[PDB]
């Protein structure tokens, strides 16, 4: 119903709220193909802040309903939200549901540029090796050992990133070394990322998802991506957020008196781009549970 409109004009006045960069045409033709998935499936609405004065805004779905599945890719190509430029990333959706079972669906988007990613994920957890046939970044196999040597084994998600032409690896957390703060300090020192804070560690035993990015231009990991839920607003660790972020998870629209949230921290490169924090918010509430 009037559920499309309630989540458009939520979406345009938190990019206005906290200064990103939108365009409503953009959003309108969004809508137009989409808007019905964001009212009837899992819905979270993100802001990061990618650049310190200024969080950029998406808006994303997960289709878990079986017989909607491949529903997401097919109308984005056939409405043109998503096209066919022959770059490499083009062709590795396709892939991915010839080889795997696929559970659920989803599309990220970009409130100024569109559609942003696609998600697969597995039906069950696969070795990490079992996706090397795919047309993946050659990063992806040059780093097996890299990636069985941290327990980042246990493959059972993609995201298909057609803005930045780059993959998401994302890891169940199944070995005990997933739940001591030692193993993300190590890893992060081996990628030679940005060290995390105290507090960030501490939380980060509780951690539930990890995820890598890889990218056909770069022989490296370009970065990582730690997740963590947080039942409420006031579950979630304040004092690891932007100003701006705090107020975000004091603002941001639900159609649920208090919300849960994902936060997300990217770490990248020390001294380079890629270490940031996104927040989403479970915009019906029925995502974080
Ligand atoms: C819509 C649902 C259920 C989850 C989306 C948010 C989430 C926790 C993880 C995947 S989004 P993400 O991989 O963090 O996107 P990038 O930072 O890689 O651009
Ligand atoms: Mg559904």
């Amino acid at each position: 119903m009037n559920d499309v409109n309630r989540i458009r004009t939520d979406i345009i006045n938190v990019a206005k709220t906290f200064g990103a960069e939108y365009s409503e045409k953009v959003l309108d033709e969004v809508f137009q193909v989409f808007g019905e998935q964001f009212a009837d499936n899992s819905f979270m609405i993100r802001t990061s802040n990618k650049q310190p004065d200024k969080l950029g805004c998406y808006f994303r779905y997960h289709e878990e309903d079986e017989s909607q599945l491949g529903l997401a890719w097919d109308i984005a190509r056939k409405s043109g939200l998503l096209s066919d430029q022959g770059r490499p990333v083009d062709q590795l959706i396709p892939e991915i549901c010839e080889t795997f079972p696929i559970m659920a669906d989803g599309v990220d988007f970009d409130v100024k540029h569109g559609l942003a990613k696609i998600w697969q994920s597995i039906k069950g957890v696969v070795p990490v090796q079992d996706a090397f046939k795919l047309s993946l970044p050659a990063s992806v196999t040059t780093h097996s050992d890299f990636l069985k040597n941290h327990h980042l084994d246990a493959l059972y998600a993609f995201g298909i990133d057609y803005h930045h032409s780059s993959v998401n690896l994302y890891f169940d957390t199944y070995h005990p070394k997933h739940h001591t703060s030692e193993y993300y300090k190590n890893l992060l020192q081996d990628l030679q990322f940005q060290p995390p804070s105290d507090e960030l560690l501490e939380l980060l035993t509780n951690n539930g998802e990890i995820a890598l990015t890889f990218n056909f231009a770069s022989p490296r990991i370009e970065r990582l991506c730690f997740y963590l839920p947080f039942l409420n607003r006031e579950a979630v660790p304040q004092n690891l957020l932007n100003p701006l972020l705090k107020k975000y998870i004091n603002e941001a629209p639900a159609l649920v008196d208090n919300p849960g949230f994902i936060l997300g921290w990217s770490f990248g490169p020390q001294g380079g781009k890629g270490t940031y924090t996104k927040v989403d918010v479970d915009y019906h509430g029925r995502t974080v549970p």
